[PDB]
């Protein structure tokens, strides 16, 4: 956690400002958060926008080449991301961005403040290098193939994201998805041919051509913006999670031609961090960190 910098913006707003780190290298996850505190004289709540970045990665590993007529991989499914107030009813998630379902190949937004205590989002950065708002955050992340949604069961105490395989392209076929369904194929998501003479593990879709997201990693940038009456003197609890959600892709010949087949989330991996937000010296504290697998 750095130091929390202090910044007399003008008049109305200072700004505090800490990044915390916390990872697990086993699970190959990481969090970097940026905690804003905006005090804006001319608005009676505090502000707090949190940037979520750092690394979920996709899980993936090559299947075993040697497999003849039967192989199998786990990859990166879908990216879970939230974050959620406990332990204050003075608390509540008021914003966030992306705001809206977005399956564009990059994500590229800004979060503005305005004086008097405003949110607006933007898309694109512009928003947030002109410096026209009295603060502002941006995301910018790739999710080629995917798409971003907003969970349903978001509320004033929990804002979260699903960035989901959506539209996969194989060698120009396509898009197939998490659920595709062929009555002769099965799901043809990552097969190689429908004929190949080739072993079950060289008989699928060359790594590169895979999305990023699927073989590789996540990047994700997420803001949460979080109001506490200024009233209210008690610390509160703010929990940041990072989920992938692996599937299993695999392939069979039967006979006369190749079936493929997703299965989807057989391996959840979780990483949670708990911070304490003392909103009164604008600093947080790591108080615990979890990691889970259900299926390693
Ligand atoms: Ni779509």
């Amino acid at each position: 956690i750095t130091p929390v910098s202090e910044k007399k913006v003008d008049d109305k707003i200072t700004l505090y400002k800490t990044t915390a780190t916390s990872d697990n290298d086993k699970l190959n996850i990481s969090q970097i958060l940026t905690f804003n505190f905006i005090k804006d004289k001319s608005y009676d709540k505090d502000t707090l926008v949190l940037k979520a970045a750092g690394n979920i990665n996709s899980g993936y590993k090559k299947p075993n080449p040697k497999d003849y007529n039967y192989s199998q991989f786990y990859w990166g499914g879908k990216y879970n991301v939230s974050v959620s107030s406990e332990s204050n009813d003075a608390v509540n998630v008021v914003d966030y961005a992306p705001k809206n379902q977005n399956e564009e190949f990059q994500v590229q937004q800004t979060l503005g403040y305005s004086y008097g205590g405003d949110i607006n989002i933007s898309n694109g950065l512009s928003g947030g290098l002109n410096g026209s708002k009295s603060f502002s955050e941006t995301i910018n992340y790739k999710q080629e193939s995917y798409r971003t949604t907003i969970d349903r069961k978001t509320n004033h105490k929990s804002i979260g994201w699903g960035v989901e395989a959506h539209k996969i392209m194989n060698n120009g076929w396509g898009p197939y998805g998490r659920d595709s369904y062929d009555p002769t194929y099965g799901n043809e998501l990552f097969l190689g041919g429908r004929q190949s003479s080739s072993n079950a593990g060289q008989n699928f879709l060359p790594t590169h051509q895979m999305p990023l997201l699927a073989r590789g990693n996540f990047n994700p940038e997420f803001i949460s913006v979080l109001s506490h009456k200024q009233n209210d003197t008690k610390k509160s609890k703010i929990k940041v999670t990072y989920q992938r959600e692996m599937d299993r892709y695999t392939n069979q010949w039967n006979r006369l031609h190749w079936v493929g087949n997703n299965y989807k989330n057989q391996n959840t991996v979780t990483f949670t961090s708990t911070y304490e937000v003392d909103w009164q010296n604008h600093t947080v504290k790591l108080i615990g960190t979890d990691s889970k697998e259900t299926n390693p």
